[PDB]
């Protein structure tokens, strides 16, 4: 399994839309990252709970998107520079950030998770253009002990100890690897297309990130110029 980063990069685009970031349609956002899952009627039950943990999640998510201003925290992590292009660790930061200020914590369940991540997404942007990347690579470290809305047990008081059973625990694994698969695939891309116009100077620096405004005062004189 790939992520063919391009065609990610440039697919749904909406420069500057910086509220179509995340899915604020929340029915349309959980069959976004649990495609056929979300909407079989034969889920298994354990399944449907972890769902049902996620419901939350997924709406402070995007009450958290629609409070943030985009807009301001790309000018101080990334602002208009004598350089015309955004440095990689620059849009490192911003992505991080991004996501340590709008993401629920509970939704890769602790900073270990988190940390995943931040290292997923600092191998992401230096790939060039035209790239595809091993996910499972990705998925280093990921606990999934450390996420609860994967947690459907409720015991009694005394036995708190139980091992969770194989079955349980690869379930767990899926959903989580499906959750971390739509945001390296999914809000990632989105995120830096809307803050950037992405491209490659063709030769050995492959990858290139020109905010869309500078980006749309360097190619104004050529667009202005026409009439053949």
């Amino acid at each position: 399994l790939t992520i063919d980063w391009n065609s990610a990069l440039y697919h749904k685009i909406r420069p500057q839309d910086y509220k179509n970031i995340i899915e604020t349609d929340q029915g349309l956002l959980i069959a976004e990252i649990f495609p056929k899952i979300s909407e079989s009627s034969k889920t298994p039950r354990s399944l449907n709970f972890a769902l049902n943990n996620l419901k939350p999640i997924l709406y402070e998510l995007i009450r958290a998107h629609e409070r943030f201003s985009y807009r301001h925290i790309i000018n101080n992590i990334c602002p208009k520079s004598d350089t015309f292009y955004s440095s990689p660790k620059s849009v490192i930061k911003l992505l991080i950030v991004c996501v340590r200020k709008t993401f629920p914590l509970d939704l890769l369940g602790s900073n270990s998770n988190y940390s995943v991540l931040s290292k997923a997404i600092a191998i992401l942007v230096k790939k060039p253009l035209h790239s595809k990347i091993l996910f499972d690579e990705l998925c280093k470290g990921l606990r999934v002990k450390d996420v609860k809305w994967l947690e459907t047990r409720r015991l009694p008081a005394g036995e708190q100890t139980q091992k969770i059973p194989y079955y349980d625990v690869k379930n767990r694994q899926a959903l989580l690897y499906k959750l971390f698969f739509w945001i390296l695939s999914c809000y990632v891309p989105k995120l830096l297309s809307t803050f950037f116009y992405v491209t490659e100077l063709s030769s050995t620096v492959d990858i290139v990130y020109i905010r869309h405004d500078t980006w749309k005062t360097m190619s104004q004189p050529f667009l202005k110029s026409y009439f053949r």
